[PDB]
Formats: C-alpha cells, structure tokens, sequence
C-alpha cells in the first residue's frame, strides 16, 4: 500500500496508493483516494508529534499523496501500543472487546513476513541485534507517542484503541519515529458509537472504507476531503 | 473557605464554605453555592481518582457541602501540576500565556503563610523532614492524578491549566491525596473560548463566579446543580 522511491542516501518518497491488502493478500481491493487520505493523514500526524518534540522521519509533502521522508536504517520491529482490547489481544488476556485498559499495553513484534510477525519480549529482541538500552528508549517514545494521538483524538469523539509504529536510526544514532500513521496502521473507534473508522471495515466488510477514512479526516480537519 | 471539623484520631469534616478570599484576604466576598459546588466537585474528583486506584482521603458525603476524610499527618507542600503557561509560570519561564507545555510541569511550595507559600526544590524538602524517596512517590501520584483529571475534563471541551495538591501520611505509613480538588485549587479553561471557568474570575473580575462554577459543574454531570 506504499511505495518507497530512494531519493539518496538520506532520503526517499514514501507514495501512499489505493490498493488494500488483507490476510497476507489473500483479500484485496482498490479504493479511490485511500491513498491521497493516508498520505495526508500521515502528515497531519507527524506534524502533531514533531510539534511536542518527538523525532520523526517526516521532511515534506511532494503530492497529495507523496512525503519525503528521512531515510533511516530501520528496526525489523512492529512497536504495538494499545489502551482498548480488540484484535490480537483478545488472544492474550481474559478481557472482552471494548475493554479499557489501566495503562497501556507495548507489544514488540519481529517484522518477519514469513514467521508472520511473531510476537518477541526483550531477550529475543537482543538476539536480533537489540540492546535493552535501544528498547527502553523506543517503548519511552511509543507511549509519549499514544498519549498525544489518544488525548488528540479523544477530544474529537475518537478512541484510540490501539496502532504500530516503526522506528529507525539516522546519520547520528538518534531513534527516529518513521513508516506512517494511518487508518491502515491503527484502530480508530467512534467514541460514543464504538464503530470502526479504519482498515478493520475492509479487513472484516463492516461497511464503507472511503467513507470511514473520510470521517476521520473530517472529524480531525474540520474540513471535507477533496482528493 | 473550608472548615475542618474533627470527628476523632482517624477521621474528620470538611465543610465547604461560601465564603471567597483573595490576595492574602484583602479582597473578600461570598458566593451562594459556592460551597455546594466545591464540596460536590470534590466528590467527583476524588471518586473518578479512587477509580483509578489513586489513594485519596475521601470516605463520604454528610451533607451537600460536607465531606467526610481521614485524617492524616500532612505533608507541609502545594504539589503544582502544570500543563499550560499561567499565574506564576509567566514569572519564570520565558513563554506567553496560554502556551502548551511539552510534558506536565511538576512544582513543589513549602506552605507557609508567613512566608508566601514560597518555591522550592529537593534539597529544601530535605530540610523540611521530607525524604528524596517520598518526593518521587509525591510527584509520580501527581503526575498520574494530572493525567486522569486533565483526559477527563479535555472530552468535556475543558482545559486542564494546572492545579494544586497536597498530599498526607496514613496510620500505615502510605502517602494519602489530601484537601480539595475544585475551581478554587484548579486552572480550568473552557476549550473552545479559553475564558476561565475557575477562582481566577474572581480573583481579576473577569466574570461571573458562580456561572462559572456552575458550567464545570454542570458540563460535567449533565445537570444543572
Ligand atoms: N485529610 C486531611 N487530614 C488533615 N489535614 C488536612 C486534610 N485535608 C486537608 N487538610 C488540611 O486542612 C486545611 C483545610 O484547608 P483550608 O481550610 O483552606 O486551610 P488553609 O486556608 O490554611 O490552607 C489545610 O491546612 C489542609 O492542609
Ligand atoms: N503489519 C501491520 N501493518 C499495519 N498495521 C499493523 C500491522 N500489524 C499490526 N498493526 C496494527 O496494530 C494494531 C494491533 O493489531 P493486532 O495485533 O492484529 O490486534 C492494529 O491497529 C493494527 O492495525
Ligand atoms: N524512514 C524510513 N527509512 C527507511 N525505510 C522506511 C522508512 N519508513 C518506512 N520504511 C520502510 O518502508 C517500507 C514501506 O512499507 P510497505 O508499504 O509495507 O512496503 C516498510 O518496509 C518500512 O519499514
Ligand atoms: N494557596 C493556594 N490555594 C489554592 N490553590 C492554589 C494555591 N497555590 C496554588 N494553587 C493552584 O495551583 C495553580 C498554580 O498557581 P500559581 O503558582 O499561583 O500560578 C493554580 O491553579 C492555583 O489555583
């Protein structure tokens, strides 16, 4: 659902498409303008987070749905922070859908396409090559990361109920948040409603996907999209 | 602008009064329901806090501006949460007014009258008999404390500017959130206006009090009180 195009040495365009891919492509669609509302979407977030000092990877917008972005020498992490029980976690705790956490949940997963993503703790992420100091450091920033996406959120009847970030070292060493930040890569409920506004209405045909990436983009702009 | 009644070694009475004092008592007034309003925002503060496993001296309700707490050996601190530029902040941080801090400022004042309720650090703690390690058990329950209060109001179109606390020692040696949470201890801003909503309307006459009082109120209930 992206493409990377290499600039040069320290940076490339991240070119955000319509295409839609779920269960390991096993179900696929095209919709009109996800691209153009992920891509912007992306950057209204990243531009929020730099703004309260967090590290991103974001240089600048080269189309509707085109960023340039810093390149970086990625971790092979998905960084899962959660504050609602859905997906995955139902497998892991005794707690129904819908379920308010005290605290929120970071789950680290080895980004692997062939073990799927298998979920990894803190020695496992030291075999790969992960110092425990690398780790604090990233869980540190992903959970500033949640409470300024969730709080952000929350005050336009969203929930933030749970997403992945990725993460990658720059030309000094510093950690550096990249990837992107979308309704492809975080569950967006609406608060008094509890419906989706994300990938999970493709993933499971709960309804319009344009029209649920549309919603949100309204709700957080103030303004209709025009693609 | 509270009375504490004892009741015996463990518990006493708060009651919440009408009366409102400013600028070292130089400028007085009553508001009918002022009491009411804080003794009942108090409820819902500490009540929303024990929810989320915060200790707090709150047992019950006697009565409409009458609160029932433990009793507890104080610390001699204001704890300032403060997560937007204003009062006092201005004096000490080159940013204007209204200005939205990266990460909640923690403050603590050594509570004093005679003094001024002056600033101070962890070294002048110390001397006051205070620990390094209860500071930090200080501090962390009012972070968390700010976190909760400032998320809740946010979704109720009201900013969390800052606010005070004061903390207590139980029988068992636990440190216990103590006196009031209300608009005579908070900064609060509607969302959308910024106008306050707090005992800053009394202190610089910028509006109606009791209206104001009655908005946190009532955006937070869903009554009119
Ligand atoms: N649970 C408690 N146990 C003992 N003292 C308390 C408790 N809660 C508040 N206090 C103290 O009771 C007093 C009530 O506040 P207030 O009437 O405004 O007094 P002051 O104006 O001197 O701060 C404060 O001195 C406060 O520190
Ligand atoms: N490979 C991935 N691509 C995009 N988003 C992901 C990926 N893995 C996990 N997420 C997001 O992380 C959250 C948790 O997913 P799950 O573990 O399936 O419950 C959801 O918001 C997902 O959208
Ligand atoms: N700043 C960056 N530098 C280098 N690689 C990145 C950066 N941001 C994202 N990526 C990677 O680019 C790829 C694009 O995602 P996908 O659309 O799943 O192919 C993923 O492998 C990301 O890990
Ligand atoms: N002695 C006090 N009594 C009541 N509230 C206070 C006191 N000191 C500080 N506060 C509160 O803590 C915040 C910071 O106050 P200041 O340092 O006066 O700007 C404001 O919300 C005040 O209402």
């Amino acid at each position: 659902a992206k493409k990377m195009i290499p600039i040069d040495d320290d940076k490339l365009i991240m070119e955000f498409k319509d295409d839609a891919t779920a269960f390991d492509g096993t179900k696929k669609a095209r919709f009109k303008g996800k691209g153009w509302l992920n891509a912007q979407l992306s950057v209204i977030f990243f531009k929020l987070l730099e703004e309260h000092g967090i590290k991103t990877h974001f240089i600048g917008v080269a189309g509707g749905n085109r960023l340039i972005v810093e390149k970086l020498d990625m971790y092979p992490l998905e960084v899962v922070v959660r504050n609602v029980v859905a997906g995955s976690l139902k497998k892991r705790l005794p707690l129904p859908e819908g379920y308010e956490l005290p605290e929120p949940i970071v789950e680290l997963y080895y980004k692997n396409d062939e073990l799927h993503d298998p979920m990894i703790n803190y020695y496992h992420a030291k075999v790969l090559g992960i110092s425990l100091d690398e780790i604090k450091k990233i869980e540190e920033i992903a959970l500033k990361v949640n409470e300024i996406l969730k709080d952000y959120l929350a005050k336009k009847g969203i929930i933030l109920v749970d997403f992945k970030l990725e993460f990658g070292k720059d030309k000094n060493g510093d950690i550096v948040l990249a990837d992107e930040i979308s309704p492809d890569t975080c569950r967006f409920w609406d608060a008094k409603t509890k419906r989706s506004l994300d990938k999970d209405v493709f993933r499971f045909d709960k309804g319009d996907l344009i029209e649920a990436y549309k919603e949100i983009y309204e709700r957080i702009t103030g303004e209709k999209p025009e693609f």
